[PDB]
């Protein structure tokens, strides 16, 4: 019995409806993405421009100054993609040290947002089933263009994903459709989002039926999207 320590944290976005966004949207919903996660626990409360020297990487808090998001996009954006990335000040994977990646570019495989490593956080909150629900709830609110989420271990994804060729559902994990709880296991929980979908706890943390089951239900509704 030991917890997996390296986790995939992933959602996709709608990538033409993600682009209709300007600079000033985008930078609005991480805004309101960063609060959503300030009340979830103390290291989801400070978040900072990246940097060369231990100084140069704390001396911009764009949760204290607004402003700063602007320049996260300015000196991580590419020349093809709306693009930038935060850390929350923690160096340490043990501490609860998390990096954000978020990308729009029109195109699905840039057109989403990464919390890395996920398994950082598993280890800190106190209750993470319920915390990760919330950060589900957070994104799915923020952006309606949500297409796709997934929280699974990585070892798990990488060698055990049951269907080669596409996406996984995971540990938890965001479907756009309603699903009935007579189709899936007992282990299973559907938390209902009118208007979005579905989010899906499958049994207890992986420490994998629970998740491969889940998955082969939705392959076979037609719900589990190619990994291309």
């Amino acid at each position: 019995a030991k917890a997996f320590r390296r986790y995939i944290f992933e959602l996709y976005f709608d990538p033409a409806r993600l682009l209709e966004l300007d600079d000033d949207q985008h930078l609005q919903r991480i805004e309101r993405f960063l609060d959503a996660l300030a009340p979830l626990h103390p290291v989801l409360e400070n978040w900072y421009l990246c940097g060369d020297s231990l100084r140069d990487a704390l001396s911009h808090n764009v949760t204290e100054h607004r402003q700063d998001l602007a320049k996260a996009l300015s000196r991580d954006r590419r020349t093809r993609a709306v693009e930038l990335v935060l850390w929350n000040g923690e160096e340490d994977p043990l501490k609860g040290g998390l990096s954000l990646d978020y990308e729009a570019s029109g195109r699905a495989v840039s057109s989403r947002l990464q919390l890395e490593d996920a398994g950082s956080l598993l280890q800190v909150f106190d209750a993470p089933a319920s915390s990760f629900v919330a950060i589900f709830l957070a994104v799915l609110e923020i952006w309606p263009e949500t297409t796709w989420g997934m929280l699974a271990p990585h070892a798990y994804f990488v060698h055990q994903r049951t269907f080669p060729d596409r996406r996984s559902i995971g540990w938890i994990g965001f479907c756009p459709h309603p699903l009935r709880a007579t189709d899936f296991p007992a282990a299973t929980e559907l938390v209902d989002i009118p208007g979005r979908g579905t989010l899906l706890l499958n049994g207890r943390e992986p420490m994998f039926e629970r998740v491969g089951e889940a998955d082969i239900k939705l392959m076979e509704l037609g719900y589990l999207p190619p990994l291309r």
